């Protein structure tokens, strides 16, 4: 009954995340394709964290050791169906909270469980309508993922894409920079959506 209904905690909720591409045409007439997209403008299903330990690093900065530090209720699994049917490649995250903090946002890209690239932004808060807003908008997508996307896109069969994406994950950890306590940890596993449907997501709580 205290279990989350969306991707967030009482201390920090995710408002919106999107990874996208804007073609060069967008200047003449703006358009943008969304690979994956969560919008959050009944309890959530659950998943046993151990079942995914192997899909992420297993030493310092790994899922097993992060979950043991807790708090447990901060851990979610996002299952994406990516829309690979479609420039500037970018990503945008927006969070909210009732407390003024300075967040440190780490995004680990992982292949066969081994960290491959990592990014660590830092977002100070901006109070707006009584609640603090954290905006990491239009951040450039990392060069590894943009290449991955163009390579992934050319595989002749969708089941080959999903074969590759079985071994590709991303891990995000948002922590209070000043106190080191963790606020929200999201694990992302990927599938490619069929050509006819657009991106969708299924969010789960990570339990033990
Ligand atoms: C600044 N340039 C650098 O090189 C430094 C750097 C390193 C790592 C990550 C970033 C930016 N962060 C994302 O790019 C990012 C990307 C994603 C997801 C990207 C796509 C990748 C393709 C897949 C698909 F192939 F499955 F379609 C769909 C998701 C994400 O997700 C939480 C979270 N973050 C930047």
């Amino acid at each position: 009954a205290w279990q989350a209904r969306g991707l967030g905690t009482a201390r920090l909720q995710l408002v919106e995340f999107s990874a996208f591409v804007e073609p060069p045409d967008a200047v003449d007439s703006y358009q943008r394709h969304l690979f994956v997209h969560i919008s959050q403008h009944p309890p959530l299903e659950s998943v046993d964290v151990r079942q995914i330990y192997d899909k992420f690093p297993e030493k310092k900065g790994g899922l097993r050791e992060l979950y043991d530090r807790g708090p447990p209720h901060a851990f979610f699994l996002v299952k994406f169906w990516a829309d690979l049917n479609w420039g500037f490649y970018g990503v945008s995250s927006q969070y909210e909270s009732l407390e003024h903090m300075t967040l440190t946002c780490s995004s680990k890209v992982c292949s066969f469980g081994k960290q491959v690239v990592e990014k660590v932004e830092t977002e100070r808060a901006q109070l707006e309508d009584g609640r603090f807003v954290y905006r990491l908008l239009r951040s450039p997508m990392c060069e590894y993922l943009v290449n991955f996307l163009h390579k992934l896109r050319q595989l002749p069969e969708r089941y080959m894409m999903n074969s590759v994406l079985e071994n590709f994950t991303i891990l995000q950890v948002v922590t209070n920079r000043d106190t080191q306590e963790l606020l929200l940890c999201t694990a992302y596993v990927f599938e490619v959506s069929t050509s006819e449907r657009g991106a969708q997501h299924h969010i789960y709580r990570l339990v033990r």
